[PDB]
């Protein structure tokens, strides 16, 4: 049989400077537009935005803004048990806020998430590096064994089957995320990822049979990069570049050449696992003060956008919006040219 | 749901990935005719049209616009007794066809009774997003008031919102979501149609109802032009290519050591508040000087462009011309390559 | 709406977009026969013709071309008797072979007798448009008053402007519009073909008649031209690679310590003078030297990529070399990549 | 009739490294468990599927005993005299008794050059050659298996599969693949011939498959997954020269420019290497210096064990048969590398 081999350059990937949102025929203006999702019966975010599960992104102090913003904080787990777990506390006692935690597939998985359970958390991030393994599908079923009512939230994945067998072992969410992370060099060291935007179309048309919701993780870069992964399948989306630089996130701000910035750097880098061999950069980011003001960018270009859509919800965004693809010279044409900016936009670069 | 197999099926084309094909001429670029016919009160003898920003459009603009056989849309930027004196500035300046952009809003009607009380030509209903059940229920207000008023419609960028605003009493539609040099709307919303193939779409629809269309924005050289009234639009609008001309509001400051003007888009930050989430940048474009030397250039890039597929009047060329899809590789074959360009053209910057 | 369906249906190729595919070979590179047949009356040894442009050739230029085996093209920027006088120099310097450009005029008759006296062996009826009923009617009028004088009609980019020109009497058809190093007629009016499209539809209906097309602009590498040669061309037309040689006309020019020469379009703003809306820009090329040193490279580029596809003499590339087609990747692929150039190379520049 | 060559110019595609991606698969394997073992044939077997070029800035001695003993293999250039290239490779078999291959041209003075490297007791000759679809190189290699029946025979390069067979018809037990996608190559640009890469690495696994040949992927890696998709493509052993010039094993000095230590890296079809008139094939440059070979290749064999982790594939066989691909365009790839951040530190394994 030769069928594997022949079908070797057969499939085609999409990312989201790839294609555009078509317009529609529209009854709702964006300011009366809703921006709710369900992820789950127990996880109902205001905003479909999630603060990524890093060390240099999410803490106590981001997920408590997070979630006061009508969104979802990821806390990392480059931290002891007892650490996390007391930031997870700290989050839902002020004010009884939604939160999350990062878990890795290991022997003290298990331990970890007891704390997180004891603590109260709301859902559990199993994230690695390739959520098709083994591993991870028996870990998932280990911990929906125990706890038949937590949210496992499990990646990350490119591929339907992936998240067809990640449904099976329990995951109520799937993130769908290989390669396309700002400070990730899987697919340049690796050779291995999809373009994100048909891994999530992909991963959706899956998922939506048997009703789990997906997570779009890594390579939004722009607002119009959330409504495009939106209207391709996914329920929400996680962000870790466009949320480095704000106040709340961990870490303090430095200078550089007189700017003020922020550490960012992926967690399979040197310095954020500390002869390993890495899929991620250490970089910094420009400082963007509160994250107040970067959320209200963020939802005002999807609120546009779904007026431009005619979607008065994220249902008819997931279910009826359509794209358009384009050249690199359509691209070109989408973001400004041929004009000397003068000064900053809020929203753009 | 057959919508969710059928999202990425559709392809977009901009003016960088095609080019026109040449075919046999009868006719010289000097002796084709540029003229074209919007309406029955609306005839423009060259096809462009300024756009109604506040960094582009006002009374000096427009009334070199048509004296050049143009058409200048005033921006909306200002008070309605402020717009209604320049429109009847630019009328008692010879005659001369005057047009005025106006937002969907309330006190819309309000600014249109001063304009045609101004003589206007026509009204510009611009807004972000044309196919909107608030622009359909006030084109048909303003249709309703004003039977024989000239009304341009926009923006849109499919078949569909062109129908809907054509049935709704739009004489002319106005083409283009996202190719604006200073517009970020495909960036931040994500929504947009590449302009060339949005205008050929648009055409489409309006070619059954005999409805000329609008191609706005995009346009970087004058070539574009011709792209898309061969794609089917019977007048192109620019802002960028006009807003470093002597004749567009404001004055001129030295930058990078040479003369420069303030061009920002109308979403953008300060064009809102000088008349939060914006969909456009603020900028500054080179000064080129009169309107009338980049007119020209214009116009000839057009008359060239005719001669080459054959076309005696506008209407062969919108029916007859044949494009043809290049890679990256054919755009940079295009433009001028491997060569270190010493003094400017007066068609081609740096 | 047949016509208006079909306008987005044709797509083109560059050279940029391909590569010859290497085939099976028995012949060296330096035992591989590069002459070119354009008539009876006009064969050449390289398949090399110099630009008909004011600072491309002149007389020096056509000499030195033509004992290299080559063609020049005296350009039509001068006086009638000018330009015979110069077609005169070059058939004094050895009976050489010599071209002269006329434009569509009406002195268009009057300036080819004069040059005809001067005993020019091909006129080279230049035009912007080649497919214009002005550009038909002369050929057939200077075919009808010398049936034995090579026309070299041109500039064409379809399969029935070049079948037009034939029928009218034209032997040789010149292919290119808007591939010209310094061509901006493809911005300015928006008509153009890809130069390797452009050359192989025509090609495709002049080889029914057994009549060459040249391949004129476009080349910036020898492998180009190798490309536009395998298209279906018998010979091709370089200008900017020409334009640095000493021979070409105008003195040496200094800048920033180097030697360079002025290389404009003829249809340029400071071509014409010597209101306008011109197809061309006005620049520099970096000073070459002899024009020997640049043939040699190009030639020899040619034997090895004639060497690699098998082909004893530019018939055989002609009728047999492949193509095959690759992205923007592959071009990148194509040339050096991820190495810092210390020394320039005298065919990579 | 005599038109079907004309009308098949233009139809063939070709993909390179920058046009694809891995797709993951379901693995039960991890990444320090998969092997990485190859076999070229029963008298030359690799460790790990990395060969340094046979090119004066990449290979000698120094560079080959430092690639065995870490489980590759070392092709010794040929720009050097036979008594040099012979005692090169005996200076390798005399270091520990390690695999050692050497470059031979096709010309006079190549059996009289290949009779002092099979006396050095060379494990692999390379028939290295711009074009390896020549009669001459076809009519060399039999002539190499008629004297030498059990000589492992390296012919290249080719990048079709019509090529390939007439290489294994010869004799060659190895052929090399790789029509100009080399970072010091310009092939492709003077003589506009050549295949993207990646196509031409599966058309000649393809053909060479049938045979039971192994293929090496030669030029045109520039990261560690460039590897993984070359090996994924088909082929058994990719062959460096750009990753592996800036070692310390490499021959040449290291030369300091603004603070950074650099070295010079040519193509042998250059004027510099030719030299010690002509139509080059290549340009000469400098690369980063990166050290010892071990940090190098650390780097290599770690991201080809995670992109078989990714893959699912315990062995080389299994992604050799089982990896699938998908296209993406210019923006996938930018969407690929790291983006919208402002790197501050050099990565082991990305600058
Ligand atoms: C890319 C990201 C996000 C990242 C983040 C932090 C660190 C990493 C690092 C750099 C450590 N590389 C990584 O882990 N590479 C990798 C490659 C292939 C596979 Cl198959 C796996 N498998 C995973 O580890 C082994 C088992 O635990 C298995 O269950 C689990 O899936 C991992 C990478
Ligand atoms: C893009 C341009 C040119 C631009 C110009 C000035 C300002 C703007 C701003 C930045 C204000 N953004 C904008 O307005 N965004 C937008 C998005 C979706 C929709 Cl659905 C709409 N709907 C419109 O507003 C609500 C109703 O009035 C409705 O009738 C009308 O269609 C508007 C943008
Ligand atoms: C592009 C080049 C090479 C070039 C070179 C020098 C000068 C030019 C200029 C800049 C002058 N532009 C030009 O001439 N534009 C053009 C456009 C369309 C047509 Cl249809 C034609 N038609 C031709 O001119 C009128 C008659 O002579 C007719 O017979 C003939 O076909 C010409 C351009
Ligand atoms: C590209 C590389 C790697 C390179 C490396 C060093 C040097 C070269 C040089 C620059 C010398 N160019 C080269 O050799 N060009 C070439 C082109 C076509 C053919 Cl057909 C051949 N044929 C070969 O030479 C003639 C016969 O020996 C024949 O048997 C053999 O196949 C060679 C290039
Ligand atoms: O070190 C890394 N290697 C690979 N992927 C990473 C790494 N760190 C974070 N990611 C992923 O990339 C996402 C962030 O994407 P971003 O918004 O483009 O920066 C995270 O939520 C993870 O899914
Ligand atoms: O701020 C804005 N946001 C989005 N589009 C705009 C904005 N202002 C103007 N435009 C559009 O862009 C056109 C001009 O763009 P340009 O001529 O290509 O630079 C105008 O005629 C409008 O259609
Ligand atoms: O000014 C001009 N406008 C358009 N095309 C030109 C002009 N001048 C020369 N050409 C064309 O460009 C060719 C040379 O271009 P090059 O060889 O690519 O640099 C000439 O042989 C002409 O066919
Ligand atoms: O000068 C040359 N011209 C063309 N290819 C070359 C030349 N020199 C070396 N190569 C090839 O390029 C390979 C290395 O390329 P790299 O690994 O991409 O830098 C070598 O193993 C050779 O196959
Ligand atoms: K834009
Ligand atoms: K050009
Ligand atoms: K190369
Ligand atoms: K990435």
């Amino acid at each position: 049989s030769n069928a594997m081999w022949e079908s070797k350059f057969v499939k085609e990937g999409l990312t989201f400077d790839d294609v555009l949102l078509v317009p529609a025929k529209s009854d709702v203006l964006p300011r009366e537009v809703s921006v709710k999702t369900v992820l789950s019966e127990s996880l109902q975010l205001n905003i479909p935005l999630i603060s990524a599960g890093m060390d240099t992104v999410t803490e106590a102090d981001m997920a408590i803004a997070m979630a006061r913003q009508g969104g979802l904080g990821i806390i990392h787990k480059n931290m002891s048990i007892e650490q996390q777990a007391e930031q997870v506390d700290k989050v839902k006692r002020s004010g009884g806020l939604l939160v999350g935690a990062a878990v890795g597939v290991t022997a003290d998985a298990m331990t970890r998430i007891d704390a997180l359970v004891k603590a109260s958390v709301d859902a559990i991030v199993l994230d690695t590096a390739h959520g098709h393994s083994q591993g991870v599908i028996d870990k998932v079923k280990e911990v929906r064994a125990k706890y038949p009512s937590l949210n496992i939230i499990a990646g990350n994945v490119a591929t339907a089957e992936a998240t067809k067998a990640l449904i099976e072992a329990g995951a109520n969410v799937v993130k769908v995320g290989i390669g396309p992370g700002s400070i990730c060099t899987t697919r340049v060291v690796a050779g291995v990822g999809v373009p994100q935007l048909t891994a999530v179309y992909d991963c959706a048309t899956e998922a939506r049979k048997h009703g789990i919701p997906v997570i779009a993780d890594g390579g939004i870069k722009y607002s119009g990069d959330m409504v495009k992964a939106l209207a391709a399948g996914a329920h929400v989306v996680m962000l870790g570049s466009m949320f480095a630089g704000v106040a709340e996130s961990p870490g303090e701000t430095e200078i550089y050449q007189g700017r003020q910035f922020k550490v960012y750097r992926g967690m399979g880098s040197v310095g954020a696992m500390e002869k390993l061999v890495p899929e991620g950069i250490e970089g910094r980011v420009p400082y963007k003060g509160p994250l107040a003001d970067t959320v209200h960018q963020l939802v005002g270009g999807l609120r546009a956008g779904m007026g431009y859509c005619g979607a008065q919800d994220l249902e008819f965004l997931r279910e009826n919006a359509q794209f358009i693809r384009m050249s690199g010279a359509g691209l070109l044409e989408s973001h400004p040219h041929h004009v000397q900016i003068t000064k900053e936009a809020p929203n753009y670069s």
